[PDB]
């Protein structure tokens, strides 16, 4: 099974993630009177990964996330060499979603990706609820780590075969349930990028945080499972 | 196992889809103060398919959708010959639901299938939130394609056996979470028809869109898996 | 494995159903500002059965419902002789829940099981949203039938082993999503009884409907699978 | 597989439970206009356990709860000797979450763990909706018992392998759906402690209830399965 497809799967996967989990935020979360709120976005998030982990996890591993791929290298599950391909696939996928989405969102008067934020991840004054950078750090580091704690745990050799996608996608929804008000929900650098580019302002100015923190978090989780819990 | 049953399963299946996913919209989505909103409709949608994919997927394949059957032909999974039977079963099932439903909905004064829309799919002025035909196209084409990307992926030879219905039904709920405000949620020509007939106005005038777009989308997904990702 | 336990399982199971799915309605559905609405009740409903189907389905079959047991006899899955034991277990279980619940509900001033309805199932003037008896009939008959269509389908010899409880519990939540505004959600005579006794008024006066309709519905579903779809 | 890890798994597990299920309450449940309400907290709760039962249940058994560990001893599933280690791991894990959380929550002006309650469990005047201590007892005893009824049932020798985490985590969400308005939702002494320490007032004054009741409940469930239903 040639590597062009893994990339293709990681690519489509991450697009699907950014199309659904950001679409929901942008189009449905706030819709007058019948909108899906944070709950529904958190759910949507999980489901993109549930669904695509099932659809192509059996191909690429089903990461859809730079922090996952990296954090998976840290846990000794993924090879050094293949990491850079995934992270690019992942990022490029996300961008294409952010555009098609951006274009879609544009068909309804009122739309302003700048003003509105375009589901871009922020901290401090750009925390959906005004949380400090410190809160943002703790929440993203704790939740990134746990995410990969859950990924490694669920894909453990001894862990019941197949359920992994439920275990993970749901994790993400849980993470969403928790973290939307602090970071607008991230733990996925490809995702913060995809829409940061289109918000094109502060979202681009803080974007680094949402590479650095979740990646380190992903390493911290990978090492917490690999050393402490595994073997 | 004779073909009359596959049709019977596809028939009951699609009815169950249109009864639940449209019922929820019509009866519960907007109910004063405790109603289930778009979230709950999106969920209901997914669940009809989750439940009936489990209940009879083991018989017909469990399509419940003309775009699925067609898009499945495109991925080389379904036979040319059997496609027309499914699409009819699918459509006829849906209609019977739309009526029983229509009759049910009628037992509560106020009811006006014309005025209200009867959960019919629309774009532009009939987009639940006023989206352009272009937005409607992009959203339906992207989401139809992905749907079959997920169906083919989940039913892949190498993909863990049995989980498919969770993988798909949830996908649909996700699609619902995303697309209710743009198209009132479709990717299923049988479904747009079932209630278009009873709305009997603009819903019938735009119905074509919701055959053409999701079908092409289903082909595009079928070909994206079959050529790029499968083998 | 002696029969006293099947009854014990069906008994605890149905209690758990009536404790959770009616508790949610009575205590949480309407709670000021953060309450769980119909959505959350519908979910709770499904989950009682998901959870207890897993917990003891492997013992009794996991019916928790007179209409299920009967409708299962109709599909040729359950033995004639054992049906009466289940239905009693089922009913007695539910009552004990309705009381403990009733007692629990009583600890908060304001409480009036008469005034409020106590989650009792009704039609017409006692339809949560004023639906006609006809609408109530169609909705309960369609949804009872489908429920057992899904139960028989999911527990089919050829259907993937184990997933059944997800398939069913979710069905029920879906049914809840649909039918709360028409019947306050039933398809379970034991359940309508359990709280009808405590509402002690119109709920007792209409209770028959919620034996007759869902039972016939359960037969209609049992026969629809057994004759048409099975073999 | 050395015991330091079981403890480590139970430790991380319970932290993840208290981070997610209490985070959601504290940060998202009430968020203006798009917050996740009781529904979303109930969900979050379930999901922590779903996810971590999958991630490390295959290591420690995956209790994350003193009442579970104890109640599991009562059902003859867990060894006498190992119980005290789990309960400590469990408690220590939770505390670390409550702090990191507490610190996180602090980054948003307004925050007052005293005033607000900090998701601490209470009864009577500290019942989120003013329920009597009696209601609180019945609800916690019924729901603790059932929880372990479901745990023992789901992990039964004859019960389908692997699904257990869905069966349990969902149970908990169901319990949340039901019991948030009566106790602010507990059945987990480690959890009531974790945030009682930080609320540092009445939450510490009633904390005992949320050790005594759910533990006894867990025994009552363990014995109800072991004697009546198992064998
Ligand atoms: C190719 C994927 C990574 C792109 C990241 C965008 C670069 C971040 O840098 C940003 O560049 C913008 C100019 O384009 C400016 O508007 C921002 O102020 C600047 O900070
Ligand atoms: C594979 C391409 C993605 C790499 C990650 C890009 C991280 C962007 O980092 C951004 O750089 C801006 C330019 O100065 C700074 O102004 C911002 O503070 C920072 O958010
Ligand atoms: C994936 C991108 C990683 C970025 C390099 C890590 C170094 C962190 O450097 C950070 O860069 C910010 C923006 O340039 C500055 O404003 C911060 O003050 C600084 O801490
Ligand atoms: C048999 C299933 C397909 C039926 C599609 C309905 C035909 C669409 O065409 C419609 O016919 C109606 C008259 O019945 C008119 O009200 C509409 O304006 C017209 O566009
Ligand atoms: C198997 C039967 C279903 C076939 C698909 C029917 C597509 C209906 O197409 C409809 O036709 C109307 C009649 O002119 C047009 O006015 C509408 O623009 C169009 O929505
Ligand atoms: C399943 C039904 C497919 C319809 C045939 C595809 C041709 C698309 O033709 C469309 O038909 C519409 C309604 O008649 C016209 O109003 C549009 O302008 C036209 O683009
Ligand atoms: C034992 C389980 C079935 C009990 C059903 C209750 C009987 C229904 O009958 C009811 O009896 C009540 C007197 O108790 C009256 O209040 C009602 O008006 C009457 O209709
Ligand atoms: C195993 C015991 C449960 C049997 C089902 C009880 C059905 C109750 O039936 C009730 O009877 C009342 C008494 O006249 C009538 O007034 C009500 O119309 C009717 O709802
Ligand atoms: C499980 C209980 C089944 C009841 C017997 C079925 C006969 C239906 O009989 C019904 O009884 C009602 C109440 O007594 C009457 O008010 C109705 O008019 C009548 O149709
Ligand atoms: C080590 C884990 C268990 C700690 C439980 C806290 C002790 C409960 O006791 C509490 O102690 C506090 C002083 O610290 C006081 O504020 C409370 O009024 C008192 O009741
Ligand atoms: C392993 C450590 C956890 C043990 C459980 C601690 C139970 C705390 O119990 C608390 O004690 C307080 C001190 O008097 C009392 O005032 C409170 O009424 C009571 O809630
Ligand atoms: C895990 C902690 C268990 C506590 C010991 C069980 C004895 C119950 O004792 C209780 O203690 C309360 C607080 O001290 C008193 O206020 C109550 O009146 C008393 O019933």
């Amino acid at each position: 099974s040639h590597m062009f497809r893994k990339l293709a799967a990681e690519c489509f996967g991450t697009f699907w993630l950014v199309f659904g989990g950001c679409g929901s935020a942008v189009l449905a979360a706030g819709f007058p009177e019948l909108g899906i709120g944070f709950a529904g976005v958190a759910l949507a998030w999980g489901l993109t990964v549930l669904t695509m982990a099932f659809a192509v996890g059996h191909i690429s591993g089903g990461h859809f996330n730079p922090a996952v791929t990296i954090g998976l290298w840290a846990g000794g599950r993924f090879p050094a060499k293949e990491v850079v391909g995934y992270v690019i696939a992942q990022v490029v996928g996300g961008i294409v979603a952010a555009a098609l989405l951006y274009l879609i969102a544009s068909g309804k008067t009122g739309f302003d990706a700048a003003a509105s934020g375009f589901a871009s991840n922020g901290y401090g004054e750009h925390s959906p609820g005004g949380y400090s950078m410190l809160s943002a750090l703790v929440v993203e580091l704790v939740l990134s780590a746990g995410f990969l704690l859950v990924i490694h745990g669920a894909t453990d050799k001894f862990a019941p075969a197949g359920f992994a996608p439920i275990a993970i996608g749901l994790a993400l929804t849980l993470i969403g349930l928790i973290s939307i008000p602090v970071t607008n929900f991230s733990v996925n650098p490809a995702r913060s990028t995809a829409v940061a580019i289109f918000q094109g302002g502060w979202a681009l100015e803080q974007l680094w945080f949402f590479w650095v923190v979740p990646i380190v978090g992903g390493i911290i989780g990978g090492l917490i499972y690999r050393t402490l819990l595994e073997k």
